[PDB]
């Protein structure tokens, strides 16, 4: 609850042992998220060390996974958060996401400041979903919705 | 349109000038998408240099803020796409949405690949809408909505 | 208050007529927020292009700067934030107080966890001041008070 | 105390091992810092690797986390200083602090050089602390005092 | 397959090691992908971590080379993409497919637009081949067919 | 041909000077590069700014679109190559291509050095061609040839 | 005095303009230092843009350039600081001093630390200066005397 | 001596080493490098990995801090330089000198090209020395002396 | 010659300026270097803004170019060297030399200091030429010399 | 030989051995290359990862310097060539040829151009070699000989 981490590499290295194992039990990370209480999009950061688990969501995934005492206690530490690897993701999957941004970033910009004002939306009081939805003209589509609380830039 | 361009500056720079010519009207980006049949985020981001206009839009947007001829035809010209000035923003408002990437970019892609399997969430048949919807517990809440088709990996 | 910019250059060129015309004018920025009833930080960074000014405060130190419409109007628009040229200041001055991020940087997030939890200190909701103190040694000691608002991460 | 660290790995290792211990025995900084008459924050960034502890303080805030002779030692000497992994911090929690320097870097510059003059405020001879305080609309807010020498810039 | 890497360096690893078995055995790619079903160089970019392996053609390939239970699993997990150490490379025959970008990048650009329109071509839905032809003035050239689908931009 | 650049942006500026023109006249590259005897992607390339144009391709072109005299001669001079502003495309059709080398970039060198040898592909002696084709599962492809000379490392 | 930049362009066209006149008129920087009762390393300085000269020394080295009154009040103003464009310098000569860090960089610090403490030479309360000296062995050497100030790292 | 290294972590690591023996034996450089004939700056470097020791010093350090057989011979290997992490220096103590060349970097080859003319003053033909002088205002001053030979740069 | 330059756009937009009047007069760089008693690649060097020609030299190639009085005296200037535009070319004709360095850089350190020992190769006691031979295989090659005094690292 | 490395770590890993079994035996490059029919510079760089040695010379270098089967073995595999560490060399002797580029990079296009056409001297039908040299004035000269094959850009 006060313990925080400094260096992203220690959870991203267990991150990494969590993702082996997980597949060597051949689970979904909606499956581990199951009976957490808590959004799969939040589990799974926690488990790729981008967001702490309360104690009882880290002994339950920990249980799932096989995880040894000190890698629960990790998972609840508060991360040094940052999961791409150099600013810029290489991944394609990724890498989209960052596109988007280099695409509707400053319409972003621009529409928060024209429908909230002055401020930001927040990536801190957020939540995120991932949804498939049927392509009309075939296919997938995933809707991913990004819910951001609106902070004012206040005068003073 | 077979038309493009290869310089951002030249969008961007008629952005900035489209924006001032705002600014004096008191324009809306809402107020100036409407009667084009085109999504506001749409036209915003053509404003801002990231899309073309198809030529009734962009004549339409340029009466209303007193374009030239030439601003009306480089509305219509395939971008030169890329609206952040050194890859990570320095603007706040433009970095939280970065952020949401330094912290949920490997659940984004994790989640991709469990629900649609391996592949990408396009950026190109994509859709973005932005809602302005109250908080409940006060203040207002931004529900950005990303709306991307699946492609998945090929193998040969 | 709606409109808002994409380009730190243009606020970032009228801060620099404004610097020339201030100092022509023997103004300190103390003297230029006088009256407008918003602290000389908050002002200052206004005419420096990193904030928005109301329209009321605008026009006074637009009169007391002998600023044209235009320029009067800008100090209004919402800015592209972003004051560093180039990520890492050069400016001495400055420098110091990314070198306190570099010596400090973890020891803040370490105590802002400690104190408040997981989330962040809000540069959003913000305040700060800089008071001038004698040096009990001799000379003077700047106090830098920042005064953020604390913004919890919660899961969901 | 004449032992100097030039690779700064060496201390932020041990930083790693230090906050594993830490949160293993459920230890708050201030209670680590307690007792050996130096701030919180001075002997936190010590334990993050930015600071040297005097050999009292080192031997005790040793003896509180199970460090091994080496590592008192370590805690000795006189670091190499530089916390943030790669300039720019990923985490959140940091990075608000570098967003602070982004938006009023250039106003603590020009409001240092109206107060002072010439010169910059010092990161060597210098103060933090961090303060909880109630937020009257609700909440904490983070009131973070920097206390820096003025030193002047000299002309010769 | 659902189970997805996060870090390249684990199947960057796993390829080194795979380069060394495969020297040892004296194996071309052409032969370990041979009775795969697979093109050549699809099987050889699952093997350098940048595909994955359908779970017979990982288990054939893992009988050519010798591998343990383990990397055959890795092999088929969806990897973390990005085979360029640094986003430039250094080597020689991967820089010259770096420099037809920095010469005919943005007239692949444009005539994509042209022939096709708005859009992009895919690296996704994507095949790619190497076929050595014999140069008429002396020696060998290679044909590198890039077949990408095309998907258009469309407004919204 | 023995004059040359040493500054891309005298040429990238003048791309941008010939792309209005193109624009204004509704000229696409294939009706440009009619009659030069020169392959679209080559004469492109040199509109773009990567490549010079013969004295008499250079004359056509120009007066195609209405170029000066010392347009004319710009085209003709031997370029300072590189057409990506800074590294890494932003846009994302060029992205895609730097794409293609993140993932398969190493299988290209692999799969270079199995059929020809030690050595390199060539980007000088080299010729591209852009295709469109019908997709089976509908739409379109493009088929992008990249057909350079092998040069092989030779020991001394 | 109390006036400053933030832009360091304004002094470094500045100083760009001054150099160009400095040529015309054949005059060296001793020459113009000389009479203004401060060394010639401060006052070289100042019109490069790195320091303030006071307004008794900016007039007289502005009679002696033939600086406009703006162009003499700039030169008074607190600069932006930092003359390398581009943090490592490629000047030969300007490199040479940035290698002697690359080289004692880490000498300099464990030196200054062994006579000193823990703490900083300062590049504020500080003088150079650059004599000519006979080489015995023959040629001319260069005495670079950094005289700076030591200021210990305070705890707290 | 004719062997050099090429990979700067092996002689950084030994330095490290070194680094930790001489702390436990509380050793100052000046007592290392006493009785070697040489320069406690050049002693030092050496030992931080940036000078190659002759071999009868390297036995003399090697015997005051315990080195075996390999660490004496790495210290006389010729080293590949630069104790610089990332160009840039975090620690403080190191970064004054870095901004020393920020600040007078364009003065230091503006006195050098007008006392001396064009060309470099040498980094490797060179001393440097640290004194420590009491400062008139109370306190220390470093007196850091770079003697470098002038080199012209000659015509050909 | 005292004068120097410090920022390098000055000398490299007289250089593109140069270019342009050498292309319309269709001069090569051996005619302009003909009659100035300088090697060509020293005065194509200067002219490209990465010398000082003396002021004969000047004024001969100054008559060649039309240059007026302003350019003729800016080339006698000791430059701000620095040719590349951002580190490393992007060009393919320069980026070979660079590539050179990848492949040879530490082959060269280490054959420098097994013949000549611990020290460098000068780039300014230096010279280099440029030779064109035929190859017995067909075609042409280069044979560049790079002829550069060695200086050693002396201890002290 | 149609194996190839990825991964530029693995032979520079095996470089560094390499070096310190010659160091050892005190071994120079000419006499390991001695018996291998093969020029210094070549073996050189094959032992520090640039090159791939025939089989023949690998088994005979690797008798010399105590190589087991497997280091041998890579020694014959086309390596990923790179022997920068981050792309601008820090130590002062590989600089320095660095340091050339960057003050004849434009020179050597230039000159490749007039001499040669457009086009490039290949870095790959390449010969380099080091000779020593009596300087007329006292001390010594390296002329090291670059020797390219010229390559023309070839229209298509």
């Amino acid at each position: 609850m006060i313990q925080s981490q400094i260096n992203r590499n220690i959870r991203l290295d267990l991150a990494d042992a969590i993702l082996l194992s997980k597949a060597k039990k051949d689970l979904s990370f909606a499956e581990i998220a199951d009976g957490t209480g808590l959004a799969e999009a939040f589990v799974t950061a926690a488990l790729l060390g981008q967001q702490a688990l309360p104690a009882d969501a880290a002994r339950l995934v920990g249980a799932k996974l096989d995880l040894d005492e000190d890698s629960i206690l990790l998972l609840q530490m508060i991360p040094l958060r940052g999961c791409i690897d150099d600013r810029i993701p290489t991944d394609p999957t990724m890498y989209r996401f960052y596109e988007m941004l280099q695409v509707y970033g400053t319409t972003l910009k621009a529409l928060v400041h024209e429908k909230f004002g002055d401020g930001i939306i927040s990536a801190i009081n957020f939540k995120l979903d991932v949804k498939k939805v049927a392509d009309p003209e075939g296919g997938e589509r995933a809707v991913i919705t990004l819910d951001g609380k609106y902070l004012p830039t206040k005068p003073f």
